[PDB]
RNA sequence: CAUC
């Protein structure tokens, strides 16, 4: 029976069909076949209309409409916390809502400091739910960083 | 939004 795949990727894209018992020959086939044109991304199928897919990312190219707004622009400001330059609590206050890259406070009876997260959702995630309130014992302003001039 |  024939059995059908689509490349779906960036520049390269296509797709294409094969005489196979089912996904037991079918999987074993197009494997060569996305490879020669070079796709090689999530291998896929479905089970209504019999056709597999394997939507690239293994091609090594990739863009859309971002910027300013990537793993770099990561930087966040915390101030009016209350009396703690430990960073232990606010560390894992920022960590929990996702994972961090850098934490600093200052050095002189703080309640004021600095963070950097890996994900910048992971920043606006906690940007959203740090502010405004209370955290260590105060009612913590809770901002991205200005400190860059790209 | 710097006390590094």
């Amino acid at each position: 029976m024939q059995y059908k795949l689509i490349l779906n990727g960036k520049t390269l894209k296509g797709e294409t069909t094969t005489e196979a018992v089912d996904a037991a020959t079918a999987e074993k086939v197009f494997k060569q076949y996305a490879n020669d044109n070079g796709v090689d991304g999530e291998w896929t199928y479905d089970d209504a209309t019999k056709t597999f897919t394997v939507t690239e990312g293994s091609h090594h190219h990739h863009h859309h409409m971002h910027r300013d707004s990537c793993p770099l622009d990561c930087k966040v400001y915390v101030g009016n916390l209350g009396n703690n330059g430990n960073k232990t609590e606010l560390e894992r206050a920022f960590g929990y809502y996702g994972p961090l890259r850098s934490v600093w406070v200052a050095r002189n009876p703080p309640g004021f400091a600095f963070v950097e997260f890996e994900d910048p959702r992971d920043a606006a995630d906690a940007v959203r739910e740090l502010d405004g309130r209370t955290l260590c014992g105060c009612r913590v302003r809770v901002e991205l960083s200005n400190g860059e001039k790209r």
